């Protein structure tokens, strides 16, 4: 398996786990109690720390129920743990909702914590894509809604 | 190639497809017709079911186009669908816009699906890093800012 | 190493750059100063154009500094670069802050890139799970917070 070192900062909570079996994520416990008020954020401590292997990236994503039920969400999500991090991991929870605020006790499951592999890529300069011998796209320059789908594009 | 099997439990929309060869994503439909005022969240059926392979994830992304023309946003982006999932996926939608509501129609391309690899990892916990015979870092406990690049960090 | 070619559109930038080994993304510089005001988005160019391999795509996440201490994040996030776009790499950046403005100076390093490898899926249409003699799964159905972890749900 690969293997992810973890060091509990904080052992009163318990080791994150996968809810069910094949779950792409461990959820994270909330160190905190904290409130946030709508549309306010707070960067929240996990009481873990974890040695992401080089050649993989660890993210922080929001889980879905909380986002829906109260419009819970994370201001950097998808939160980018790189491997050379041994700090504690933080979650920048922001409260989306409009009028309800939101609590937070310790120990709540507050994200998940996902980890896969990432290219580390090696930048090469060309000056135009043709140069780099690069046959042309279907997609070329287009983007930001150009294939369509909604009234607005 | 890597299949993925889907069930439309709304066989009224197309299958989700790429734009073009090579995208990422295949585009998620909405189900439903909605309309959300600035700042509403709505949790918004596809229509699709699927099984993402175990050792996989299926994400749901924000589409560009609708994320600047009209501020639509995902509230759990990127959404984590489990490879143990068979309900329905559904899109936490929210419109980020300050003024202007959104109307989504039926038939809509309102998110889009990746399938991905995962790490299914399984913890060590150790008392320190050190324990683990891990090298020190470059980055070690920095974060949050820590490599500057703005006048607020 | 993967390689990823990359135009500098706008020259007077430096080329996106890891902060650290083994971290995850380069991170992008902004082209443009840019005023957001408490709730305002912006589309703002990073002076890029890079080809995504086949088999992979390009992923633009918000940093976690700028995410914490003044609500910076990006509408679409994580942005989805395709393998077969040859435009600018534009980022969708929006101020969660509700009331402090923030202010881009070109040259401002304001989302980070990430490549990885991403599976170009073959839909295969069942008309339930079972056809594909699929083994039911622990999760099920169960999603938006059925494993508990948070009063609200
Ligand atoms: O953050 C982003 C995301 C996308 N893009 C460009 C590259 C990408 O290949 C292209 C399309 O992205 P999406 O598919 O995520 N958006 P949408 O579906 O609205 O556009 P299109 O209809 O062109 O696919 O837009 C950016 O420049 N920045
Ligand atoms: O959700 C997160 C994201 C990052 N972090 C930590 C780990 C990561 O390696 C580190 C830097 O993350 P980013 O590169 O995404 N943010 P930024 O570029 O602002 O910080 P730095 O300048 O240190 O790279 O911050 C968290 O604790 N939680
Ligand atoms: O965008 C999404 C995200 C999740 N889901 C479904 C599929 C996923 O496997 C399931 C659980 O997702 P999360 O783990 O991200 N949310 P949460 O932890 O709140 O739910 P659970 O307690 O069931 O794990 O919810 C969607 O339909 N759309
Ligand atoms: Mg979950
Ligand atoms: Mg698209
Ligand atoms: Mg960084």
């Amino acid at each position: 398996s690969t293997t992810l070192a973890i060091v509990r900062l904080d052992p009163g909570l318990p080791l994150p786990s996968r809810a069910h079996d094949g779950d792409a994520g461990v959820d994270l416990y909330s160190a905190e109690d904290v409130e946030l008020a709508p549309g306010r954020r707070a960067l929240v401590r996990t009481g873990v720390a974890v040695a992401v292997p080089f050649g993989m990236v660890g993210l922080v994503h929001p889980r879905s129920g909380l986002a829906t039920r109260v419009g819970l969400s994370i201001v950097n999500s998808p939160g980018t743990i790189d491997a050379g991090y041994r700090g504690e991991i933080k979650v920048a929870l922001i409260n989306l909702d409009p009028a309800a605020p939101i609590v937070v006790h310790r120990g709540d499951r507050i994200a998940q914590l996902l980890v896969q592999r990432v290219e580390l890529v090696e930048l090469v300069e060309v000056s135009s894509f043709d140069e780099a011998g690069l046959a042309s796209t279907s997609r070329g320059d287009g983007g930001h809604g150009s294939s369509g789908g909604h009234a607005s594009l």
